[PDB]
């Protein structure tokens, strides 16, 4: 059995999914405990995103939450702080395959954030297999050539820089996905990070069809379930219906008003 | 300012509430989180159940979580994992006013649970107010003084036993409120855990008026919304109506499942 | 795949292999660490002994060491500080499923150990299943009817009186095993801890016997290969062979040494 | 209540009694503890200085002392390791309003600063408010559109090219206060730290008095009495007083040897 | 040098400086933090009290206390939060060899607290010592033989009852030091934990003088300067003469106060 | 003995062992714990690596390392995530006196990574002394006149262009040791992270001879006794020969497997 999980732990099944065109649903994970991500790893979504970004995460926290995911079928996914290379080596070598680069502008950065999670010739990543729970140890066999093929690259466009770059960036090799983050965008817009405006829409819908269409994976945050739909119809790919704060502060909320 | 805060730190406003006959509406905190337990209490809960029985809490964990939930309107109750002197000491020095004590089968550890919480004569309390969260380090005047009369002291009964013991139980001179356990209670009954049967309801209906009737506080938590009226309806006056375990969960199945 | 990770979370495959008389290799975790004990749940052995009387563990730690060795092969065995049936609740409900009890002297508290870990009316175990792991906060169906049979106790045998009421032992049901400390055993036989006598052995050597002819599991720690080996083809069916903290010392200390 | 404290949390009453002309007096945090954060914030300061450039914080930390130090009358400031956007953007999501920006050279750094802690169009400041403390996960109505509002940058003047371009730093817009660093300053100068020259202190009180005449906030750390009186005198309307760790020292260590 | 250090990691020096009648001056320990241990621990006094009764500690953060309080020539004593075997067995592992006992009311109990501290057969310590820092995981030579003269036991005396059985108390091997609690012991004489009361003060003279002509150590906590002095000049051995939380409280209230 | 202890605290002993030419025999520590740091202080090495780059440290773990690894003859050594002056300043205030710099390609970097450890003139370090653990919270005495002579700059080269820039390098006053990293370094040369190969080797032994011709001192880490015996011969004067991680998965691997 050993050997069949180690054989068994390289394989990134979230990238494998993508590839094929499978729609995977997920779920926003800023509640930073390795306690409450257990409990959401088994309520059924096909990826938990773990914010290192907008929630208080730190290569640690990361390191715990993959632990306690490990078991069940659901994939994590982790966003760092930034495009940031030295935090991107810390966060692959706890183990993390799928990435989610904020604020990506431009083919250039794109490049980056790809060459950070690949070993020479391919990239820059810092070797230290036999440190890293990325390898368990030196317990995964031929870790170093396997690594590279299995990390997935995801990156956000977040303003209207980056959506003018859109086709470029799409041009990039290892780029595997391409995310959407409403918020952001809007704000960049001059809607203040409400993306319910038709403009905003306009500009998210135009570029899932362009994204999908260069045969990368369109992703996207959206609470609206309709508009969750209306996105998966127009071929997005990773799309994230709620954040488990929101979801835990709203249903407090309206329990405690049923009362009174 | 300071003279205020600390003039008012002393008041337990839900010793007072129940006094006074106003309903209160609580909820289970199981997150063992201090992070999550900020978030709710900005729901809108007359009380927050912090569990140091059945969720993985120490007396560590329990006063972050007071920290967190400290300048809320939210009014904090502690669950030690068992009526044991020491522990309650440790948890009243770290702030804790409001004590929810399981298993109390008689009288006589229902007198324990209170003289636990009470300085020479009235108790037993081991006095380290200099070294306290509880009197702000000494900042709260006459602490030592004012200490006893804002403790509230409120007795889970959960067998069969404890139901026959229940008038005896209400004798007890600083038991403030009688809770009534419906799943340790269905248990003990031959009804494993599931409280949704007659004779158990029967049970907890005439427990709750009985409670009432002796100018006690009856309490209970109940995750079915309905149920929970009746109890009100019945004279309940400290009822939570969830768990945030529970409403996390729930939430994330319910989403998770609208999407396939 | 949800469904499939819970209809098999249930299962205890230790104390399943125990009964089948498959011998179980096992290495104890002293390093208190969710980080090595994932490393190590990786080495091959059947079971891992996170131990919470010698070690500084508490409920917190056996809770993120058991997140940590959940998706291996190897299978946790937790070691409570002492007999409690407070602490033994607090352990099954963040998931523990096989106890060794440390300190077992009679047949009344071999019973008082197993009465701990089972529901009414087996036992006193504390209704809490939508708040804990054990049941994975409700998502395992039928937990409360299911727990009690997937229950592991083993009961450790210390001392002249426990040996001299081994056959009273022996006969309570529950006891799915009896461990022998040969530290703890010597010492109380005036050996000062140091189990390499003949007089210790012969005991030692009399109890495997006697426990394997009652249909029960013998179990040991024993840090000496040709010690184990001998206890193995006496009839051992829990061996541990290794302490993690002794591992390391020892492989640094003699690397270092290597060098001057 | 609960709408009560939201519509009240938003306020920023360190800026507006900086903006009216109202001295506050300060002390250092350098602790790195939400317990002795919490003991401290009851002392009466009107500022907490929470370090996360010479004290081990991070954003954890941070988070967890503005949760300690929220329900008392005395003000969170924090200090991030430098002048860096990303942390700018962890620190503003956890709950900080104030920020004290060390080794600020110029009026583009200063800038920067201030545009890290401003949502678009005002700066770059990433918008995640449902994750955050910040919005109190979007129970602060209109957080958006008052988070700008309420940011209150101080920059920090170390060095002898800072003091030579104060009078552009002091031109910049959002800049509300400049705190001169006297032992970092001292060092630049050539006096290896200690600030007790005639010629730091003749730089100190020029830069205090230029401060106050263009209309903003002069700050200082000061451990000697009568110097942080005379800063005062001079105009300085943020003036740290003491350093938690120095206090703590210095008390223990006079009391040791006056029992020799 | 490892050699060297093991070979004096053993020895108690405070329980040698008691039987030598050195006075030894000691701090309380109530900030619950391995960090300003450290700092107190470079304040020169001969003891620091690690508080596991009336301050949040745990056997985890008594052990890192130990670790950072280590290269000081101040010695380390620990509270258990009670007489309780279980307790001190986990406490002595960690490292503990100086421990204050709470609330010893007769000499059952003195001899209890002693044998809790000892392997057999001179006590029931229960033997891990591989596993322990105690015996640095077997590398400090012949532990098990040197352990039980090193261990260094003090009783608290708090109550009337406790002072009736102080003749009998002082008769008990083992016990090094006898220690008054002057809060608790007025609060038990009917003065509500404030010792300054005539009453109070003769009978903590008279046991003072009564341990000290019975050969053993008198020990004391007193905030107030010059009853320490007093208590010393009576021949008590143990005087712990502040405590770091209001030691850090008083001086950050003065200074507050000294600006307005 | 305070006035000793400081007085002795300052002194780097593994930098006056690299001057004189003594070759220190290392320990690499990604374990990530000040647990097991302090177990593997015991163990006999001349200096031990706290890594800050390939496991999950933080400024906080290492601070509970340095403390528990400083009763101990073992000397820590830090290695910073990369060459980041922010960093470097708050390694060197909780006590880091010997870094390790990743990744140094050119002597400008090296330059940059000497500069980043002393103070003004000499340097950028950023003065805080009050709030250090590195001056002791400020009782070591002339601290800020003593700390840059105590500071130990070791410089990693780990790819050709480093290599090739290897004379510049070794020219750079204040890099007291070059590090060779065959991981990276062969990886960068093309074999996949494998330095058993000899290309590989050629380089490396090379670099040491050229290393120790400059007057400096050169390091490696490598698993290989025979090649480690082969770099000391060749001057190698600071040899790390194993990983705790290592150490740990490989013992207890081949002991499982001695049992089937
Ligand atoms: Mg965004
Ligand atoms: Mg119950
Ligand atoms: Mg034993
Ligand atoms: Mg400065
Ligand atoms: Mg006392
Ligand atoms: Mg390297």
């Amino acid at each position: 059995t050993e050997n069949l999980y180690f054989q068994g732990a390289m394989e990134n099944s979230f990238k494998a999914a993508l590839k094929a065109g499978r729609p995977q649903i997920g779920l926003w994970l800023g509640l930073s405990s390795s306690y409450s991500a257990e409990l959401l790893a088994g309520a059924g979504f096909d990826w938990l995103l773990i914010d290192g970004e907008h929630a208080p995460n730190n290569v640690q926290t990361v390191l715990t939450q993959l632990q306690a995911i490990a078991p069940y079928p659901s994939q994590p996914v982790v966003r760092p702080s930034w495009n940031d290379p030295v935090q991107i080596k810390q966060l692959l070598d706890v183990g993390t395959q799928t990435l989610l680069v904020p604020m990506v502008q431009n083919a250039d950065e794109a490049r980056e954030a790809v060459r950070a999670t690949r070993y020479p010739p391919a990239g820059i990543r810092g070797v230290g297999s036999a440190l890293a729970r990325a390898s368990r140890w030196n317990r995964i066999p031929d870790y170093l050539q396997k690594a590279n093929d299995q990390m997935c690259v995801l990156v956000q466009i977040e303003t209207r820089e980056a959506m003018k770059n859109l086709p470029q960036i799409l041009d990039v090799e290892g780029v595997d996905g391409v995310f959407i983050g409403p918020a952001d965008l809007s704000a960049d817009m001059g809607y203040a990070g409400n993306p319910q405006h038709p403009e905003v829409q306009a500009a998210i819908e135009q570029a899932i069809v362009q994204i999908r269409e260069s045969g990368k994976a369109p992703g996207i945050l959206i609470a609206n379930e309709q508009l969750a739909k209306r996105y998966l119809e127009l071929g997005a790919l990773f799309v994230a219906v709620g954040v488990d704060t929101t979801l835990l502060a709203r249903a407090a909320e309206a329990l405690a008003a049923r009362f009174g």
